[PDB]
This record gives structure tokens, sequence and C-alpha cells, in this order.
């Protein structure tokens, strides 16, 4: 005898649970190592954002952000001088305290990945981190960037490290300089990962030649080969990234969800008007993804370029909810309404899906647009915060809430460690969110 | 102006073709690399019956097969003595003979990815090979597979050489020990791929240390980053799947499809057996997967195991078909029964899917598979044959009529280059299948 959960609609047993109900109330450490300005908060943020998005909470431990905390105005790289016997123990005490919040992370807060990001360029450094997951029983995972091209370093430190609070009273060519500086430090006592030998046990990827060969020792779980392969996948030339949901659509016109209706007459001016705005991107290529439903795939034939259909792009089943309109749902399913209201991310409509189901689902377009350059993709609304919600790291309690009204494209580029949105309204009236009225 | 395809449901633009209506009408070479007895055939067949799967057509050129219809009986090792000049050449010409054979297949038959399986151990082979893939405008991508452990390949000779049609004349001690001379034949001249100097530019991927290690170097395409993720997740330890449907449901006794009904009371006597069954299979550790419907789950739960609930398991959705008879299929849907049965594979229900929307769907179980050790699938009809033919290496056009009769177990274990199957009917009746009924 098994019972049909409300919000999620998953099938349990009965917990008949006895008159005294008792109740019950292996994590993993990805260790950065690498130079500095070699791309390794890049990397722990944007792996972080990919795995909170899929459903891992991981969270990043920069001792960078620790070293800030304890000493406050960064005047220079002689802080970093392996002579600087104070800083030395400074730098350590960092990352100690960090270790302890992985420990606190991990064993007492319900996170399942803690990403350690720091140089870490010693064997003695990564011995002791070492002892430290073994000592906690969490597992290690060590993730090495390498790169030897002046010009993509030189590139970093233009793109994230010049901005930085540490160069609040500096300009451009000093903080390059100091940087540099910086840099030099840590190149005598520098010991890559060598898993020929000395590392051999590790679980560990070596990123090289800006993400163009790796080399990959014992994978060990599941986790840690998604990780690998998402980072495999991940390049940063700059592109752009824009979204849309398709011109207005019939349904839309009678408030009724869901189904396959066709564009309506504003919903193709929408259409004529994203072919003008395609065009002023002027863009080399570009690629169009759409759904397999009937308005995305019109709005898509406005701009006379081709095409690719996602059957993952489609809206969210609604169940038996398709094609009513909301007073429908409220005056049909009270229950399902309110419930709905309550805890709208894992929420699933009956023989339907849940914000939730959509995630899983999109998780090969993500991976497909990490590898893409220039692309728009038409979809639908909830597809569309869920994309979003990926692209700006907006947690699963607000992904079900984010702005996206019809006729508006959203503009992603690439800026410091992250995305920048830009909204672009096209001009053509539609009915409005449902949000807007209800208040 | 759009038209929904019959068969498979797809917008696409009204084709008003003129009165004379005119019609339209990159590849890849995978290239295994390495000493005998290193997998590299093991590894051809799996990564194409994993790639055809999928949907991308792939097809094994086993020079070693060229090589048995051009000379018939091998005697011995002295055949591949780096100083018989006429096997040299015989050699020679049945690698030219395979690649004209890969020419044709990628250039005039459709196919998209030929593996081409040969040891290819010498620079000069692989640069005249990579001379024909520029020729031809093919891709190139090379599987080098290394290893040192006397342990493996020993076993690798003993599961599929000393039972090749090479050994025919032989018992096992003898073929094993003329395999080790066979294989002392290429030690000299073996230059294994070198990603640091001279193959710098290749796109290739060197599977070292017993699936182990990977060295992976300028994936090009989205194609090129499936395969590595694929290799990086098998296996060769010795496992069992075992796949069934749930038991008897409520739906089943009444022959309407889909839904989410309840096991029956045979249903749940299956639940019994099959928890019989699982305990004198005796196995160490078992995972069991069910779908998110409740009579899988309900069987799971007669089993007292911890299992696992994955979406991607539901039924194949039936659309508006849902929870029909198939009578009150043919008499309300005769336009849309009698597709179905034209072209069972490609066929999607309206609003619903098609078992190729499964494929996609099953995709992620079917790779977590690949990394689990023993595991039971309770799933449902067409899930099961989906997974079925993709073990079985069979066609997209057999898979819709693959037999999975109610109450049966299929056991699933590793035999040679592939998977044997037993099934094990658990002697509880059910109703029949839809096939037997109708003749």
């Amino acid at each position: 005898e098994l019972t049909q959960s409300r919000v999620q609609k998953i099938w349990v047993p009965v917990d008949h649970r006895p008159s005294l109900p008792r109740s019950c109330g292996s994590p993993t450490v990805i260790v950065m190592v690498g130079l500095p300005a070699r791309g390794k908060t890049y990397i722990s943020k944007k792996l972080t954002r990919y795995l909170n998005w899929i459903g891992v909470p991981t969270k990043v431990f920069n001792v960078g952000e620790y070293r800030r905390e304890a000493v406050k105005q960064y005047s220079s790289y002689n802080f970093f001088r392996p002579d600087n016997e104070e800083a030395m123990k400074v730098r350590k005490q960092c990352a100690l305290a960090a270790l302890r919040d992985v420990k606190s992370y991990l064993a007492k807060e319900g996170g399942q990945i803690a990403v350690f990001d720091a140089t870490n360029t010693t064997r003695e450094r990564r011995h002791m981190i070492l002892h430290f997951a073994k000592e906690n029983d969490f597992k290690a995972f060590f993730i090495e960037s390498v790169c030897d091209d002046p010009t993509v370093v030189a590139s970093n430190i233009m793109e994230v490290k010049i901005s930085s609070p540490d160069y609040k009273d500096c300009n451009s060519a000093e903080a390059m300089d100091d940087f540099m500086k910086r840099i030099s430090c840590y190149e005598a006592s520098y010991q890559p990962l060598d898993p020929d030998k000395c590392d051999r046990d590790l679980s560990l990827i070596k990123v090289i030649d800006v993400g163009r060969r790796f080399l990959v020792n014992r994978v060990q779980d599941h986790i840690q080969s998604r990780i690998v392969y998402y980072l495999m996948n991940i390049h940063v030339q700059p592109r752009t990234i824009y979204l849309c949901r398709h011109g207005e659509n019939e349904h839309n016109l009678q408030g009724r969800i869901g189904g396959d209706s066709g564009l309506s007459s504003r919903g193709k001016k929408f259409a004529s008007a994203l072919s003008k705005f395609v065009e002023e991107q002027n863009l080399k290529d570009l690629r169009v993804w759409t759904s397999q439903l009937k308005s995305t795939i019109q709005t898509a034939e406005a701009l006379r370029l081709p095409y690719e259909q996602w059957k993952a792009l489609n809206e969210i089943d609604a169940g038996v909810c398709e094609e009513l309109t909301y007073e429908e749902i409220r005056d049909t399913y009270p229950e399902e309404y309110a419930l709905r209201e309550q805890d709208k991310y894992y929420y699933r409509y009956p023989t339907g899906e849940s914000y939730q189901d959509l995630v899983q689902r999109l998780e090969p377009v993500i991976m497909e647009l990490e590898r893409q350059e220039n692309v728009l993709v038409i979809c639908h609304q909830a597809v569309l915060r869920c994309l979003l919600a990926y692209f700006l790291d907006k947690s699963a309690e607000e992904m079900p809430y984010l702005k996206c009204p019809l006729h508006t494209v959203l503009k992603l580029t690439p800026v410091a460690y992250g995305c920048r949105v830009e909204s672009i309204y096209l001009n053509v009236e539609s009915v409005c969110t449902h949000r807007e009225r209800s208040e």
C-alpha cells in the first residue's frame, strides 16, 4: 500500500508511524590547483553554478576572500614572496579557516561538494588537504589548470584581476605589473600534479592548452564523471546567447496554459520584429533552436535562417491541466492550484511535470549551449526561466518567478566570472504576464 | 503556414512544390590504435552499438576480418613477422580494401561514423590514414588502447582470441602461446600516440591503466565529445543486469494502455516471486531501479531492498491515447492506429511520444547502467524493449517488436564482445502480450 505525495506526486509507502515516531536525521572536496590567473576561480564559480542548477548543493571556498577579510588593503606582490614569513603564516591560517568552513558545510549544513579554490601549488599543501579529506571521510578531486600562453594569462588579468578590490588604489598598467610579479613568486616552488609517478593514486583532471588537452585520473563516482564531462565542454571564447519566447499564441489570448496553438496576428508581428532585430545584431553565424511546439517554429520561420527543433525545449507539461484557463484550474482543482503557489519549483502537475523535471530534461541543452558560439533559443516561459536561472545563477526557489515577458529578447554576454543580461523589448503588444494580472 | 507530419508529428512548412519539384539529394573515421589483445575490437563494437542506438549510423571495419577472407586458415604468428614481406603486403592490401569500404560507407551509403579497427601501431600507417581522411573530407579521431598488465592481456586472449576462427585447429595453451608470439612481433616498431610532440594536432584519446587514465586531445565536435564521455564511463568488470516489467497491473487486465494503475493480485504474486528469485541469485550488492509509476514501485517494495525511482524509466507517453483500450483506439483513431503499425519506431502519439523519443530520454539510464555493477531495472514494456535493443544490438526497426512478456526476467551477462540474454519466467500467470492476442 502506497500513497502519492501532494506536491511532487511521488509514490511512497504509507508511513503508519508507530505512536513514538522515530526519525533518522559521501561528500567531495574539489581542490583547485595552479598559478595565479589560470582560471581557477572562473572554473570554481561556473562549475558550482552548473552543479547547483542540476541539484547538487555546492559552494565555493575562495581562500583569496578569506585573505581579503583577514588583512584589508592589499598593497603589493611583496605579500606573496616565499621569504615573507608572517604572510606565509597568514596565508596558511586563511587556508585552514577555509577548511574549517568546508568541514562545516559538508558535515553539518547538507552540502555535497565544496570547491576549495586556492593556488595549492606544492605537494606539501596538497598532502595536508588530502589529510583533511581522509580524516573527515570526504573524497578529494583535484582540478589543475595549466596555462603557458602569455596572451591568455594577460587577458585573464585584464578581465578579472585589475578590477579586483585588491587593486582598488591602482591603475591598469601598474596592477598588471604587480600581478606578473605576484605570479613569479610561485614559480620556483610550483609542483604540477604528476599522475605517472607521485600522484598515481589521486583523482584529478589537468586542464591544459586552453581547454584543449585533458589528463583524467581515477574518476571514482557519478558526480566526478559529470564534472569531467562538463569541464571538457566549456570554452572561454566570447559569444552571445539570446533567449526569447515564441510570439504570442492563441492560447496566450484566451489565457489557456500549455497546448500547441499557433501564433496570433501580434505573435506574427513579433516574429517579424525578431527577424529585424537579429539582422541588426549583424552576427557572423547564428544558430537558432526551437522547441517542437508550433508557435516557436513559426517564430523561427520568420527569420529565414536554418533552425533546429528540440523536444527538450518544449513547455513544461501541465498534465490534467493542459489547455485549461487559470480560472478553470482554480475552480476544478483548488487543491492543486494552492499547492503549486506554495512550492512552485517542486510542484508537479498530475500526470505532468515540475520545474525540477524541466531541469533534468534541459541538461543536454545546457551542455550543448556551452559548446556553441552565437545562439538564439526560441522557447517557452518555464523553459526560459529554467535556462535563465542557470546562466544568472538563480536558485531553485527564485527560478519559477524570474520575469520573462512576451516579445522580449534576453541577451546574455560574458563578463568577469558570469553573464550579463540585457533585455530588448521588440515593441509589439501582447497580453500581460499572469503575475501582472494578479496584482 | 505549417503542417504537422502524420507519423512523427513534426511541424514543417507546407511544401507547395512548384510544378517541377526539385529535390536536394562531415563524417568521421575513428582510428583504433594498439597492440593486439588490448580491447580495440571490444571498444569498436560496443561504441558502435551505443552510437547506432542513439541514432548515429556507425559501422565497424575490422581489418582482421578482411585478412580472414583474403587468406583463409591462419596457421601461426609467423604470418605477423615484420620480415614477412608477402604477408606485409597482404596486410597493407587488407587495410586499403577496408579504407575503400570506409569511403563508400561514409560518402555514399549515409554512414556517419566508420570505426577503422586495426593495430595501426606505426606513425607511417597513421599518416597514410590521415591522408585518406584529408583527401575525402572526413574527420579523424584516434582511440589508442594501452595495456601493460599481463593479467588483462591474458584474460582478453582467453575471452575472445583462443575461440577465434584463427585458432580453429588449436587447443588453448597453444593458441595462447601463439598469440603471445604474435604480440611480440609488433613491439619493436610500435610508436604510441604522442600528443606533446609529434601528435599535438591530432584529435585523440589514449585509454590507459585499464580504463583508469585518459589523455584527451583536441575534441572537435559534438559527436567526439559524446564518444569520449562514453569511453570514460565503460568498464570491463563482469556484472549482471536484470530487466523486467512491473507485475501485472489493473490496466493490463482491462487491456487499457498507459496510465498509472496499481498491481493486480497476480502482479503482487509476481512481485513476491521476484523477491524470491532475487534472493536465490545471491548477489553481493544489487541496485534496484524503478520508474515513477506506481506498479513498478510496488513491485520493488516486495523486494525489501533499497531502490531508486527514475522518471526517465516511465512508460512511453501515449498522449491522447492514454488509458484507452486497443479497441477504443482502433475505433476512435483508425488513422493513428494504422500509421503506428506501419512505422512503429518513428511513430509518435498525438501530444505523446515515439520509441525514438524514449531513446533520448533513456540515454542517461544507459550511461549510468554502464557505470554500475549488479542492477535490476523494473520498468515498462516499451522502455524494456528500448534498453534490451541497446544491450543486444537490435536495430530501430526491430526494437518495438522485441518479446518482453509479463512476469519474465531478462538476465544479461557479458560474453565475448557482447551480452548473453537468459529469460527466467517466474511462473505467475498474466494476461497475454498484445501480439499473441492478434494471432
